[PDB]
Order: C-alpha cells, then sequence, then structure tokens
C-alpha cells in the first residue's frame, strides 16, 4: 500500500498524533530524546538538538506548508510534500543534517564520537518507534557491521526513508 507508506512518513513527523505537523512536534521529539539520554536542555548538546530540530521543521514547512499557517495538514503532506520529498530527497536530508548530527552527540554516552546500535534503538523509541521495531531498524542502520551507527549511515537512510517509493 502506497497510501499506507505515505501515512507512516506523516506519523513519524506528527509526533503528538494530532493530525497536523507543528514546530511543537519537533521540539517535543527533541525533549523526549534529551530525557531518554539524561542530557539537559540548557547544555551545549541540548541547545544544539533544539536548534537542529527547529531547522528541520523550517525545512519541512518550506516544502509542505503551502497556506503559511505554520501547521502542515495531512492533506498538505499527501498532496504536496510526498512528491517534492521524492524528487529532492538528498536536499531535504541536508536540511536535517544539523538535527541528525546533534542527535548523534546526544546518543554518544561515553564521548568518543561514536554511537552504539543499542543507543540508536533508544533514540528511535524516543521518536515513537515501538521497542521491537526500533531494535530492527537500529540494526539495519549499521551497514558496515562494526556495531556503531554514524552520520554517514543515518543521513542517507533518512533521505531514503522520506522517499516514499511509488
Ligand atoms: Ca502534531
Ligand atoms: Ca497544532
Ligand atoms: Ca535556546
Ligand atoms: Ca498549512
Ligand atoms: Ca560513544
Ligand atoms: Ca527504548
Ligand atoms: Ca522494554
Ligand atoms: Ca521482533
Ligand atoms: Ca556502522
Ligand atoms: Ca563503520
Amino acid at each position: 500500500e502506497y497510501e499506507r507508506r505515505i501515512a507512516a512518513r506523516f506519523t513519524t513527523f506528527d509526533q503528538d498524533g494530532n493530525g497536523h505537523i507543528d514546530r511543537s512536534d519537533f521540539s517535543g521529539a527533541a525533549k523526549a530524546m534529551l530525557a531518554e539520554f539524561g542530557v539537559a536542555a540548557r547544555s551545549d548538546r541540548g541547545q544544539a538538538l533544539y536548534g537542529g530540530a527547529e531547522a528541520l521543521w523550517q525545512g519541512l514547512a518550506g516544502i509542505a506548508d503551502r497556506d503559511g499557517d505554520q501547521r502542515i495538514t495531512r492533506e498538505e503532506f499527501v498532496t504536496g510534500a510526498v512528491k517534492r520529498l521524492r524528487d529532492k530527497p538528498d536536499r531535504f536530508a541536508e536540511m536535517a543534517r544539523p538535527f541528525l548530527h546533534a542527535a548523534l552527540g546526544v546518543a554518544d554516552t561515553d564521548g568518543d564520537g561514536a554511537v552504539t546500535v543499542a543507543d540508536t534503538a533508544r533514540a528511535l523509541t524516543a521518536f515513537g518507534v515501538p521497542e521491537d521495531l526500533a531494535r530492527q531498524a537500529a540494526a539495519a542502520l549499521d551497514t558496515d557491521g562494526d556495531g556503531k551507527v554514524g552520520e554517514t549511515e543515518i543521513v542517507p537512510a533518512f533521505a531514503r526513508y522520506f522517499t516514499v517509493p511509488a
């Protein structure tokens, strides 16, 4: 189901489930990830995560919020955003790179610049992915099998996930 594929991508952005995407969906996601890792909002890494999340919101709103009211409806996403995301996925993933870079920093619990598969799964659950599925997705992100999930793995995976195939 092509339509269900679309709905899945919408749900990932609609973190609070209320049928439209707001800046608050993104800030709420940042809040939940910081809480999962015990990283303070006011810390350098906390500020970088909120900043990246806000930038991703602006990137999505720029593509999808066609009436300018700073809510992206299901209709706006389905009728507008899907094609545009499919047509320019790498450019969209670049708008997410500050968020994704900041998220890696949050999930690096020992400070060595690397993130485990297990901690990648924790991040995904903070973003609403059920625990079993999150383990499966985290594992799939480790494309070279060294047990670590890095930026060169997550940025193209993000680009691919938001390319809803026809
Ligand atoms: Ca919402
Ligand atoms: Ca709202
Ligand atoms: Ca701030
Ligand atoms: Ca709108
Ligand atoms: Ca680490
Ligand atoms: Ca978890
Ligand atoms: Ca559990
Ligand atoms: Ca399972
Ligand atoms: Ca890896
Ligand atoms: Ca590697």
